[PDB]
């Protein structure tokens, strides 16, 4: 057995991995709080009255810049995300780069001060690092991991039914902006990924209506809206029902993703979170995001149900339904 | 101007490229503590009446699995280490993976069992982690980042004029053990990594001497036991003599060193620290590691002296003195 290009893609072929092989083999998997197990954004580590999250991505996207980011922008954002989706104020960052021999100096600069542009964004601190270089054709990757701070950790599996469903903003961007540039669709300008961080967005929430009106959050990476909301289902041991015609989809985005012929819903987002809340906070919750800028574009998408647990339910028209099904992985390769 | 092996060595080279370009680039560098200007092994921030110590490194080492050790297992150590040096206690480890399409599974499960096996040693968890998978063919990368609690910071610029100098043990057994089976040299058995997590070494001293008659650390890794020393005497300002006699070298890996043509004092450790203490605590520092076994073959191997400030001095025969130069960059490829 060998392994494939799938088990990178963040559906179910990578789910199985981690599950079967990742699980089974590692023992020692939790520092006292959420760990391992739990799989999901990050781990969490009483420390006092608080806790400590604490969470890593490796970054491996092709091309290194791409329309409205880079994998610098990339690795900053991803891993400040995974932390906010935690429910945790990111305190710092660190910086591995793995970088291939005969790359131009001038693009180790370039993705350096972006991570600093978007480090300065949240802010949060790049507060250590290291840097291996290679004979391999890679050109880079970039790994971070990060920590913060919790009051109150927000886990994926705290979904309730009657719950609200909010996404933070339009769906798809990212990997069907990037799609589109390899293959040369653009409009009148070329359709740009959503990468960035979204501390902002949660925190906000959380201030309107308190942590603990705010059930289940993840960011819709690796495999898009329909693996967020499929995990968190299965997690939370809920049915989760979506109005297909309240996710926010830019109009550019649905062209190029009809053309391209790949689902927006199964593609990674890079500035988005998927947020589950107290029913009565629901309006709050959306007010609050929507008086962001990064969560300008916020909607209300669904509700959790006590039935088809672990499953999500697409409503259309004027009540059909159909199942919202997880991608065995992601459809966009080095979407990450 | 283009990225060379040599700003992944270790050495000048790469420390030239830390100073003007990183350190230039960013500017979020600091949680509150030891930060990125520090350029030490880890950074530090603080958290009630302790400090929260992060760092991390990236794994590349050839071939994957060698004598003595593997890229797990280094990869657990390395890390575990520098958070050590910082006077740290290991609470959690973050494991990143970027894996070629194509590896064989039994690979990936052994790579996992030994960062279990070295993990269980310390012990500490493996609490958070990632997984990519990039067509480029480079068999696996890891990347471990740690989170410690230290309750007084252990830098590597503290050496005071008077103190003494140890190593925890030989010097040169990871580099020389590589070289050696890449090249197909070897004794009665093959020469063997010294790769381990050595934070018992360092508890052990602190619990004999206290944390604040350790003044300075650091783990000899790339670029050795040389570049390490130069670099604690810069960053302290004083100088460091040497004798070089009291330096601990395995017989094999002397032998194997002058037929490689390679200087056992300029190549990678991975199971060493050196450590810097109070003049009157010398002798008790020194016994506290040679009675834990991976300290078993500690020595006190000089003396911090006033002037040559940030210059380290070897003393040879009767009392003859040159300089320890420190290395362009570690000459063993893919070493770490
Ligand atoms: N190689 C690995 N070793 C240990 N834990 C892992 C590994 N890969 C993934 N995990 C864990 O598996 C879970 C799922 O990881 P992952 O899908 O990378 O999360 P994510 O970062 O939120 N999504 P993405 O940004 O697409 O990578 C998390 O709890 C990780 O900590
Ligand atoms: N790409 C990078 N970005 C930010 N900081 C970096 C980077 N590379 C190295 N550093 C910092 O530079 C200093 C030297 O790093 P490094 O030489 O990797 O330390 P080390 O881990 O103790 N030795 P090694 O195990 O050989 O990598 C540390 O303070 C790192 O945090
Ligand atoms: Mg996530
Ligand atoms: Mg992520
Ligand atoms: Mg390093
Ligand atoms: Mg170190
Ligand atoms: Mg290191
Ligand atoms: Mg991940």
């Amino acid at each position: 057995e060998k392994i494939k290009l799938e088990h990178g893609a963040g559906g179910e072929i990578m789910e199985e991995l981690l599950r079967d092989v990742i699980l089974k083999t590692l023992t020692l998997k939790s520092a006292g709080g959420i760990g391992l197990d739990a799989l999901d954004d990050g781990a969490t580590i009483p420390f006092g009255d608080k806790h400590i999250v604490f969470t890593i991505d490796g970054h491996t996207v092709k091309p290194l810049f791409f329309p409205g980011g880079d994998i610098g922008r990339l690795a900053v954002s991803g891993t400040v995300n995974d932390l906010a989706v935690m429910g945790a104020e990111p305190i710092a960052l660190a910086n591995s780069m793995i970088i291939g021999e005969g790359l131009d100096m001038e693009v180790l600069k370039r993705v350096l001060k972006s991570m600093d542009e978007t480090a300065r964004e949240v802010p949060v601190p790049i507060v250590t690092g290291d840097t291996k270089v290679v004979e391999d054709k890679i050109e880079m990757f970039v790994i971070t991991a990060g920590i913060g701070i919790a009051e109150h950790p927000v886990s994926d599996a705290g979904a309730k039914v009657g719950d609200a469903v909010l996404v933070s903003g339009t769906i798809g961007d990212h990997g069907i902006a990037l799609m589109s540039h390899r293959e040369g669709i653009a409009f009148e300008t070329e359709l740009k990924s959503d990468v960035a961080p979204i501390w902002d967005v949660v925190k906000a929430v959380a201030e309107t209506i308190g942590w603990e009106n705010i059930h289940a959050m993840k960011d819709p990476t690796r495999a898009g809206l329909s693996n967020a909301l499929n995990e968190i289902a299965r997690k939370s041991n809920v049915g989760i029902l979506v109005r297909e015609a309240d996710i926010p989809i830019r109009p550019e985005v649905r062209a190029a993703s009809e053309m391209l012929g790949i689902s927006p819903y199964d593609v990674a987002n890079e500035g988005k979170v998927v947020m589950v809340v107290a029913r009565e906070y629901a309006e709050e919750a959306l007010e609050a995001m929507r008086k962001t800028e990064k969560g300008r574009n916020a909607a209300i998408i669904g509700e959790v149900i006590a039935d088809y647990r672990g499953k999500v339910l697409l409503e259309t028209g004027i009540g059909g339904k159909r199942f919202m099904e997880p991608p065995e992985g992601d459809p966009v390769p080095r979407i990450c």
